[PDB]
């Protein structure tokens, strides 16, 4: 019998997702790594329990997370049944379809076949009646967005997803998906782009404007550039990373914490989607919330060191 | 049973019209050879070979057998036995429109027949849904509004992922596209008879209507039920068409299929089989999909000369 | 589908040993012609004709097909389609003992094999229980106490109404009667190979063991697989002609000439063969002279 | 989809269990270690697939195997569903109740309450309608054997277990259990004692004679003394070993260097000889090995190539291999 | 989510029930009163939680406990589902049939009809596959004991009761029930008689000897004479021992290995806390046996 921390909602920051009434935790946990059948279930269990005890209420999955593909969703479903029986309604669970999942022409892409068949498999693996958020995981340029949109609408209409989202769509495609979903009277909830201090296509492309103009949330994935922004590649690269680490030290933050605080420095990002291989990493990362302020000078110096090391 | 791991290596897949659904260039139909009059072991060897060759689309109708219904039952049986892990790699269709059961609700295009028939097909196959449900033919006594709305209810209720029509004129096809658009459903596919010796589809303007509306085309009786495998002039022309195939290094069947697949106007050709070896032969059509301008003229000329 | 209303008018039924169960004098076996290699419509026409002739007993085993299990599955399908309203008018048997599935639990007489096999058979046929469950053969490496107790568990648990054995010697039969009596279950039936050209049953004393213990006898391969349909076979055919019978009919009548045999378990590949075979019942008498001449030729 | 090795039944030896018709593989796999939630499911899957591909058809479990308790049974149930859907009827699956499993007075021991509640939990964890063998896992001197026996009989009668067994019972208690089960017309199938070259209470006590006289099988547990009889601890304690994760207290001055020579002389590893030795007698039905990786199964099954020992060999072993003081289950067998 | 006290098994004493392997807590909770639909569910919840947190693992019910009849079993089923979902297998739950439950000739007594139909209703009310102990609740002199026994034996054989018991049977009828149940290879587990300082028919009749000789446990009911032995001259002896009167009355029953358990009631948690402290000092007619009709037959 497991009891979650009664103070779990006392310290975490929650942000409204775009114009919706759904509040996401400022840090969410992704299950891309460390939740496959290659990882011991006890290690996974400790991570999920610590995340919920820190008030992280959003867990982000996809069909092909593991390895092997599907295993994160299965393991998550097991831990849900064992430790989160009483807590499902306090969690926001997402899954996605778009990348290679199973063999053949219906195992990848953006067709109605793949999306709806995949959603069913994901709900069965996780033991859920519905996900909170179902995503088109990437752009499929060979499926008309009308078809992808109508699949997402069917997920909602049928009660298999409460809300829908997209991931790695250009601003123009995002705008088209908002419009197609509006024809079904469904608001696009959220957009999940890769976004970190060293990868700012989101800024440069004008995505954040499209999102804000349409009331769509933003959840940043690989916010630590998969560990590059943690301190653990040319000479100028390393020297810049060293200087960024020194800025983080000046702020009283690890490099990881400053990378997260930077994404969260303004309202433009709803949540950052962190990974963890152990509970202590969650404890460190959520402390990013203790220092979300950057001076104009700091923001310039950060961009400058990135310019100087050619980390763009 | 384990499907061939290399099954997706050689088959060609085509997007169905403007949709994201990729059909195999050759699909298997179950019109013949899958009734209760046919041994289940023979059926099993055919379906297993089809999937091993990368044929992912299996086309059924309520009344396929004989007797009526039995193709769907037998398929369902084999699906459970051998394809338990593979449903989501398959495109399965059924249809309603011809005589299936006695009386005024057993044929035609009414909401009663279509929906009651879809339910019977899902139960016989053991499926929650078909990938493609079709109106199997035109019913001039049911308003197309009723037929279209029945197809829409199928989609809405989760009993069919997509819908199609079979043997509709270009004008009726265009009206069905429009009626289904009112429901925000794109018509996926049209299934006409179409082969070297039967080109109403081209001449009527059907292929243009399909392409213009982003509807796929799957050719039924692509071998003219074996003719492409009778007066003197007919036979003599078929002999010459056979010789052109020989020149190409193809059987007549393979050339007949390649010809339909020579361009993007056809999504798929719907072949039958009574044994596994015929599937092996037919899919080799993909090795030679090119026809010169001269070849296409000579083919049409021999067809003209034999009055085929 | 409606069964012939006169189906009980002509068939002869015999009490199985001392029990109250009446079997038809001719029963249908599904050893051949009911596999996935045989079209279902042909199978359907055979079963409908058998029931229309009053044959109420259908004999199956786990490994009947081919492939193994397919007879039981095809039977289950036809039961559901055509015999939905008639299950309680039918006596259905199955068996375990021969090779069914790979490995050490897929053959023989163990509790593991018999009880697992029964479960698979009931699932393949779509039945809550069989009327008769059999040990299909002797397993000299499993103690009979184990085999018997498995059969008893089948009865106690409601998976089989009665139990039987097949191809057991008179001595092993007697032991199985005794082991089952310890459970207060009477052995219903013995199924031996028995025909004009294979009479170990007579020579061994089996029929006496069966009668003494009230156990029924159902003869399998009663036509020696079709052989009883060269110079001696010619003369046996001439005796059949003299009786106004086909050779097949005489072979069956011969087995049924005594109260010693409850039923003969025929196979059929088409309906017409059933129609011919049941007419054996029109001439069940043999003179002493005939019986001698038959033995003399054969 | 997964396909088992078609030749899986070509090399393994199967032995009739006592006087029953149940044939166990001469090597069985136990899930005491390496199948908990602390062990990756992929590693477990590779072990079970290799075991079945070698013809090992018997998997032995217990309620409290893991860690944590219950997790071996849950993981096994998952793998059964995923890889062995078509093969359940080719497997012999056991579980047990008798050690500490859950808190309180009903969570340990031999009572009808504990045994029947536990069997239900094991079936639910494994996703099975029944186990092939249900055991009383040890002696409980405070529960009358009549109660324990009757609980095992209810397991059989109700269809939750095909056969029943006992583990670590003295010859006298074994004999009583055979008698009490006979009153229910159930034959006791099997006895599971600790038995290896360095732990021979089974020989000394007369247990093998009791078992044969009652037609009861014998499945030898810790047949490698947990790894000690593998030689893996002759020149150091390896990183990837149970002892680094069974302690170095067991490596006393008191055998292994001598035994290793004898094994070399036979063309066997020490592990193989240890197994062959248990299997030299037709009264040992099987040896119940553990494995932390597939390669260990491949080595161990080759024990079956050399099951013969000369009088001299047996004499030297009896002379020169003293009790190892490693029977951690002696409490049960001394009652 | 509710978590039971992790030290719940640290203080309670457990006793083997007769010759069986089943260990009952020395104090068990009965639901005769205070668990009907006339009692707030929150109050009931606080009592059961405290009982378990003190290591009391046995809860004793009957079909007609309430009021109204059946309601204790229903309330208990609810609380089981809400707070004891993870703990069923740590609990010993009993029910009974024998007194008036429903109208008519099948609603009382010892017939196979009443006992088996009643067991099915009890299991449905409590949401349980089986009870740990099913009892014949009293003697029915108009049903042959062979019938009652066989009904108890069917409960066990069918998996609806793990063990069976009897309540308020004379020594002679107890002995007959032991013998009848042995013909089914079932040992009678337990006898539940009224027994307290002011009501000792159990001693005088020879029942404790019959029980011990047959390996049957004894669970004492109305051990506080319903509250009379709580205080609301004996009180002065209790004071001398450093005990409340209640504690001394319970200690007295538990002074011997003759009593497996004393079956207390409670209307609030604090009474459980007080009563279990009886275990700290186990060393040493009121005309109130309202269940004497049954024990006199
Ligand atoms: N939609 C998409 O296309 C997409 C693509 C990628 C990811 N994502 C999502 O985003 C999530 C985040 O991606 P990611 O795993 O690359 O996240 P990240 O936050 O970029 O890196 C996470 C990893 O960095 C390490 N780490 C985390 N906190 C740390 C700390 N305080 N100090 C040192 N190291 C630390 C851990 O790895 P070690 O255990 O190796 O130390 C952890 O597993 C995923 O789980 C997934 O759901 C989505
Ligand atoms: N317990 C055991 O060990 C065991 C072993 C074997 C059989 N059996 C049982 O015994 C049953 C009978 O075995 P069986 O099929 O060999 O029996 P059989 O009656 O000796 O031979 C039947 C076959 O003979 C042919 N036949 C039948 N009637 C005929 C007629 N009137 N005219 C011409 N040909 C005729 C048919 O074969 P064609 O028409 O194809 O030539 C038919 O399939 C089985 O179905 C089975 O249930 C049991
Ligand atoms: N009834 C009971 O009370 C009881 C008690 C104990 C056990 N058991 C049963 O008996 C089974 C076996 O117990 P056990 O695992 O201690 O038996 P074991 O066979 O004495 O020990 C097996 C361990 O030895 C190592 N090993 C095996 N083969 C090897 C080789 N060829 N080379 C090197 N190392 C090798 C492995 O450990 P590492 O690789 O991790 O070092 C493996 O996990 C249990 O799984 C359970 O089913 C029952
Ligand atoms: N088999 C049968 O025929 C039969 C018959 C009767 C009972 N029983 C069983 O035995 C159980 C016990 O019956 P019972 O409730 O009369 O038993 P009891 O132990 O004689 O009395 C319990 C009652 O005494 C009062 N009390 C308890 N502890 C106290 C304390 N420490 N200080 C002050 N007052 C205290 C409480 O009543 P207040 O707090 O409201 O005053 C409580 O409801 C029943 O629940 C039932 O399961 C069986």
């Amino acid at each position: 019998v497991w009891l979650a921390n009664p103070e779990r909602y006392g310290q975490m920051q929650y942000r409204y997702c775009g114009k919706s009434g759904l509040r996401l935790p400022a840090l969410s946990l992704g299950l891309w790594h460390n939740f496959g059948h290659v990882n011991a279930l006890e290690s996974q269990r400790a991570i999920l329990r610590k995340a919920f005890d820190l008030g992280i209420t959003h867990f982000d999955l996809a069909n092909n997370y593991g390895p092997p593909p599907g295993s994160a969703e299965e393991n998550f479903g097991r831990l849900l049944r064992e430790d989160f029986a009483a807590y499902r309604d306090e969690l926001i669970i997402s899954t996605k379809a778009g990348y290679d999942m199973w063999p053949g022409p219906y195992g990848s892409g953006g067709s109605r076949k793949y999306l709806l068949a995949s959603l069913d498999q994901s709900l069965k693996r996780m033991g859920l009646e519905y996900v909170d958020i179902f995503y088109s995981h990437r752009v499929d340029e060979n499926t008309p967005m009308e078809e992808t949109a109508s699949a997402l609408a069917h997920a909602v209409q049928s009660g298999k997803a409460l809300y829908v989202g997209i991931s790695s769509y250009s601003p123009e495609r995002t705008q088209k998906m908002v419009e197609l979903l509006r024809e079904w009277k469904i608001p696009l909830l959220i957009h999940q782009p890769s976004y970190n201090l060293l990868n700012r296509w989101v800024d440069k492309s004008g995505l954040l404007d499209t999102l804000q103009n349409n009331g769509v949330g933003c959840i940043a994935f690989t916010p630590l550039a998969q560990g590059l922004l943690t301190g653990k590649l040319t000479e100028a690269n390393l020297n810049s990373l060293r200087l960024l680490n020194e800025m983080a030290q000046q702020r009283g933050q690890s490099m990881a914490q400053m990378a997260l605080s930077w994404l969260l420095k303004d309202d433009r990002v709803t949540s950052v989607l962190i990974g963890a291989s152990r509970a202590e990493q969650l404890e460190e990362n959520v402390q990013a919330l203790n220092n979300l302020t950057f001076s104009t000078k700091e923001l310039a110096q950060i961009d400058q060191h990135i310019a100087d090391g050619e980390l763009n």
